[PDB]
């Protein structure tokens, strides 16, 4: 068929401070995708404090691919490279994500589709050392209502469980749900779009987000993105948690 290639970096910021460098590849032909990133993660100033990076690969099939019913395959691996700083008994970890995730695009009327994704996990080595449960569901699906060639809407149903299968091992048990909304604006060569995640029912061992995203191409294979976003739990008397999130991120096509 035709190959197609992208690659790319993102910078991602989140403070109340973690920096968050990544790069990604990707190569498809048809209904094959292969998917190379490295993702790090750590403290600004490194006042060092501990930190991880993240290897990636994912590998996509589409199934079926038209108007009426799309529906996909992502199959992915990752590690995890836990740097404990100033830790007590701790060192070093290196955890392995496993991913099965389908993802559809189901068509109900011209202007109303029934999309979303599911990612089941599979959590290896160092679990007691890195607090995770050895296994996670996650979900983002929901109804797009398109108003026109500008205007669209985005409701969806959003969870994440994590639970060790395991009898001797609660490390890491927790539940989020959300409903989230978006409202893409495709002004040409302009994308914005603002968006939040209103939290249904979250414990672990309720919250809100409102952001933005703005996102440019420039018609010869470049385009980059900023995004902002302000979280809040809301606590005792008006001082509530309080979580920025900042991403400005680059990629080429050819
Ligand atoms: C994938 C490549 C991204 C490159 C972005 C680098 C952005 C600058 O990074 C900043 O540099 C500061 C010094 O002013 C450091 O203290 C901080 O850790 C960092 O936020
Ligand atoms: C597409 C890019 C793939 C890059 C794979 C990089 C190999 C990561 O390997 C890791 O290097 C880290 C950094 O010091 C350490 O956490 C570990 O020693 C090592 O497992
Ligand atoms: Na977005």
């Amino acid at each position: 068929n035709d190959w197609h290639f992208n690659i790319g970096a993102m910078y991602e910021i989140e403070n109340v401070g973690l920096a968050e460098p990544s790069v990604y590849f990707n190569a498809a032909n048809g209904p094959w995708r292969i998917a190379l990133a490295y993702y790090q993660e750590g403290p600004v100033d490194y006042k060092r404090g501990t930190w991880f990076d993240r290897p990636e690969l994912e590998v996509h099939y589409q199934f079926l691919e038209n108007d009426d019913f799309s529906f996909g395959l992502t199959g992915g691996f990752r590690n995890y490279g836990y740097h404990y700083v100033d830790e007590p008994g701790k060192d070093t970890a290196n955890m392995q994500r496993w991913k099965i995730a389908p993802d559809w695009d189901v068509k109900l009327t011209d202007d109303l589709r029934f999309n979303g994704w599911l990612s089941m996990y599979k959590f290896a080595n160092d679990l007691n050392t890195t607090g995770y449960a050895d296994t996670r569901v996650e979900t983002e699906t929901g109804l797009q209502y398109t108003f026109n060639e500008t205007v669209a809407l985005r409701v969806n149903y959003y969870l994440e469980r994590g639970f060790n299968m395991d009898d001797s091992r609660n490390n890491g048990e927790f539940s989020t749900q959300e409903i989230r909304a978006y409202l893409p604006l495709t002004l040409g060569n302009h994308s914005v779009t603002p968006y939040t995640r209103i939290g249904l029912d979250r414990w672990s061992n309720d919250f809100n987000r409102v952001g933005l995203f703005y996102g440019y191409d420039f018609q010869n294979g470049l385009s980059v993105s900023l995004e902002y976003a302000f979280e809040w739990q809301d606590h005792d008397e008006g001082d509530s948690d309080k979580f920025h999130y900042a991403g400005v991120g680059v990629n080429y096509s050819f």
